[PDB]
């Protein structure tokens, strides 16, 4: 669930905002990716 977010959340911000990083949100995409990806490092 984490993954398609991260994969579809990203997706947008590049082709959502069509820009590298969206100070609300690219951060929101980065920062809630690495949520996702952790998530499955100290998880699972």
């Amino acid at each position: 669930l984490v993954i398609l977010l991260g994969v579809v959340g990203l997706s947008a911000l590049t082709g959502y905002l069509d820009y590298v990083l969206l100070p609300a949100l690219a951060i929101f995409i980065g920062l809630t990716i690495y949520a996702i990806q952790r998530k499955r490092q100290a998880d699972a």
